[PDB]
């Protein structure tokens, strides 16, 4: 019987190319999402025609809140439900935008988003994968390369992802009795949107050592999917940059 | 006219330690508590013995909530209030004990009292502080020097720590143009509880390299002042470890 | 037509590990060895067995001196030699023994062995390997310690020359980067106790891995490497990956 | 008793402003030097001016080589010697230049760069460490070291190797009731000679004051390191950088 994989936030970008390995490797995929309801289902259906009753979509805001840990417990009763086991998590949805120190949303709402998408729901969300658990478990979590050198004016951001690096040493250290690996991918600067300014695309990608170019999401995925694979059954708190060397470059 | 500092959980142990080496050096100091009335007030008196009208409390909650944002509004308030400035703060207060990830306060209690203790109350006191400013003004947060060796069963404090070194560096650079400092202090093992066990004292303190013990609250106050003082005025971004050496030893 | 790598100290234990799974991967292989030579002719001996001329010994002591830069120019040399070509070194080598602070070797031959064998051979061979230099997938392996930031008691200088190692596949990943050259580390935390290591003692050591209670194989180490000079890492550089089961994160 | 501190490449620059303050702190002090020996002289007649036998200078040089333990051995000796006591060591010296990867000798290179910023630093501690209050050790390290300049491998290495001896020294020093930490600049000191639009390009990266520190900025963090206010504190790092290295490319 084949393994299932809960990848958050995975309706596209990042997101969906992580889901779409797990599932070419033989996964069972729940796709989660928020807002991109067309993108979610539409995926579920590309898997599903290639496998039947491989893909199931899940719908949860990941915001900060009272109900956050019930929201985080149905997304992982959600791949169980559809598949009978949940064998990996990858927690990839995540807020970014800036909140600057010195002056709409409310800063409650900019904390609650911020540190709810890249912090407390993946802590959550390990909480219930553990709970509800021969094996290959795994939890693979989207950290930032640049975290030490940070964007200018994303603090909540930053501090975000810095907890989420201590969320995945403290549940590696923690569930490595019950089999569990916990480790993170630290992308650089990958997949430019589309809408951003040529001009400003070029400055950011002449800055990348290697190839001066972003990352692809395929190469994200890549570094999930040796962590998942049996290639890494002793690599448990290990954080994998996939930056082109950018975190090396001075300023 | 003299400096003033708040000092957020100031009315015991290492936060009545910084407190009392800056009301030395010669700041007015605001001290923060949230249950421990009497000894803050008894500390506040102690102040105002040695010199009058130098020392004021403030009581709040920092646990995150709706209300967080307004309450360090308040505390950044308290401190221009009664001394006309807002020269330092030390953002110490914290709350500790252990989350286990594999199962009484709900866990979302538990998520807002160690991540808003930790984190998201030292952003909003530093965007309060910030947003009301040859002075020379500075942040310290207090860290934690195992951050990357974390106790067992620790997760959200240890997320929250780790959260906390983010806001020290995002901080650092954001409020640099404004001449504000900003830096950390992490300590080892400080001041174990009386009450705690002698086997388990006499486990942690032969573990330290330097002298078998843990820090006194002053060696850390020591650390504090220093990161205020003229001193370091080049200092921003830098986190000054007080743990005799711990974090260097292996399991 | 098949890639080549160079794998220093590669006659025994990890080293060997990768030189193999590099070899089964469609590799032609350099096993660079020091002492252990009858090792490196039968590994080199049983890798041709299985596809004809696809593997080359070579010894050199990598000890710093006045001629460890030849050395390192002729181990890369005997890769182009056999091989034609050289599309991956693993710097693998590696003195290790305590050298205290406080009060027989003489401490500058320490500091020759212990720094040479870390960190200046490794400079050296990525001199030589870069100076030599759409299918292209170039890069280097450095084998670095997990435990590099909570040292072993006694170890200064193998612990000096293990820091100086993450120094250099930092800066040269940043400086080969234009060349298409990749730079990464793999970091052991124990792996592969010393088969005359008392069991009693291993199991002490294992006791305190997270992951399983025990030691990496040579095996789950060399796995690391594959991957690192894979194509599935090829925006992969300067990073460092820890193989140590979550040792690293268990405080004292 | 006035207490004695080794001050490594101190005749000019950061190591100058080093030995200055610790002089002016009470020390007495050993300027070394390798090829700047008016200035250290200078150094040594001015801070004995200011009290009578407080400094000596004392020559080496810092290049690796199988007599290097002996030189490093000597210098702790001459803190002894004219002091009868040794309670600081701080490594100042360095050699700093590029070295890439694609006159000097290769050889030369590594002798010269491993051997001031990593191994005499290594060999000293040793010799002061066998030679044995508020003993302490103060390594100059160097805040950029994980985005380093382009082309400088063996240097960066150096610096590694620094913080590698700084853990690995607190560790089995601390016994002893020595100290071992550093102090990481970021830039510092720019050249007089330097041309101004190229130091003007590396004071714009600067998030505090747009400005390279002092000398006497980096001192001070060398002071407190030694201090009596840090007698808790081994095997830490403080960078002295107004927070360059928080800056992305
Ligand atoms: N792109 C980069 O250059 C880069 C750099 C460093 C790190 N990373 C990390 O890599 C991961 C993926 O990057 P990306 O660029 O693909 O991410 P992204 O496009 O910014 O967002 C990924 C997904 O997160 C989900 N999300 C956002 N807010 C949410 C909420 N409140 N509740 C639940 N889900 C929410 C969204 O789902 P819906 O669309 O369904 O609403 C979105 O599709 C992230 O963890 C990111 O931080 C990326
Ligand atoms: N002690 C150590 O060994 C150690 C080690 C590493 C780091 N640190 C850090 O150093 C700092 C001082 O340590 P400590 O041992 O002195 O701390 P502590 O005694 O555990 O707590 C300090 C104060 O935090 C305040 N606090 C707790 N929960 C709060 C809440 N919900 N709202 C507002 N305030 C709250 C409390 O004030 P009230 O008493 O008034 O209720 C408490 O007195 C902390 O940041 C700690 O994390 C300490
Ligand atoms: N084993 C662990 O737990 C562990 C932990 C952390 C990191 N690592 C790293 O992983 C790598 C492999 O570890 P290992 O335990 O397999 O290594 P090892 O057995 O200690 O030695 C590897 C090889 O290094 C070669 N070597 C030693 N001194 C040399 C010299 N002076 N010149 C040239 N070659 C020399 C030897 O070759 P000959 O036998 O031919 O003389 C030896 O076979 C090393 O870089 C090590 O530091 C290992
Ligand atoms: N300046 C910066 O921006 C910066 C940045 C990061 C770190 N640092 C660190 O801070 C420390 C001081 O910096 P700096 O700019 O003052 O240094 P510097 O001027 O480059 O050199 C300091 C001294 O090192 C001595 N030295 C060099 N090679 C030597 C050898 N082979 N043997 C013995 N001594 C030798 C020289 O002595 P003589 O003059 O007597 O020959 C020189 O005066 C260094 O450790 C440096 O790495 C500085
Ligand atoms: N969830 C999430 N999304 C991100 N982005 C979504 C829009 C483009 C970037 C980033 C992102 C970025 C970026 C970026 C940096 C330089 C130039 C353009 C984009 C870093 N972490 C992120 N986390
Ligand atoms: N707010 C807060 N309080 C702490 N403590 C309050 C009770 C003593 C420890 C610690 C603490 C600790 C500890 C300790 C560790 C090992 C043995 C004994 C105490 C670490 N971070 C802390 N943060
Ligand atoms: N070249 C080299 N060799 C090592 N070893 C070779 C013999 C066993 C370990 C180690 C090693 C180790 C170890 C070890 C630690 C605890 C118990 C047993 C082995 C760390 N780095 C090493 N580098
Ligand atoms: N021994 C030593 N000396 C250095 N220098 C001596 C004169 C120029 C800088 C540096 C140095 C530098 C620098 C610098 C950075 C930006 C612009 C100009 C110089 C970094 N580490 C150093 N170590």
């Amino acid at each position: 019987e084949a393994p299932a994989a809960v990848v958050t936030g995975a309706a596209k970008r990042i997101g969906r190319a992580i889901a779409v390995k797990l599932h070419q490797t033989g996964y069972r995929v729940v796709i989660h999402y928020h807002n991109s309801a067309e993108a979610a289902v539409s995926l579920a259906d590309e898997l599903n025609k290639e496998r039947s009753n491989t893909a199931v979509v899940c719908q949860a805001d990941l915001t900060n809140s009272n109900v956050l840990p019930a929201s985080c417990e149905e997304i992982i009763n959600s791949c169980f439900r559809a598949f009978g086991r949940c064998d990996v998590l990858v927690n990839n949805a995540s807020a970014f935008y800036p909140t600057p120190l010195v002056q709409g949303k409310t800063v409650e709402t900019q904390v609650a988003e911020l540190i709810g998408t890249n912090a407390i729901a993946p802590f959550l969300l390990t909480m219930s994968f553990a709970q509800r658990q021969s094996s290959n478990l795994s939890i693979v979590n989207l950290c930032d390369a640049m975290v030490d050198q940070p964007c200018m004016a994303f603090s909540l951001y930053n501090m975000g992802k810095h907890a989420l690096v201590g969320l995945t040493q403290s549940a590696a250290l923690e569930l490595a009795p019950y089999g569990i690996r916990v480790n993170g991918v630290a992308p650089g600067v990958s997949l430019l949107p589309v809408a951003m300014g040529e001009e400003e695309k070029d400055k950011w990608r002449r800055k990348v050592p290697l190839g001066r170019r972003e990352a692809s999401a395929e190469q994200i995925a890549d570094a999930v999917i040796f962590l998942v694979s049996g290639s890494a059954q002793y690599i448990t708190g290990s954080i994998i940059k996939v930056d082109g060397g950018l975190s090396l470059v001075h300023a």
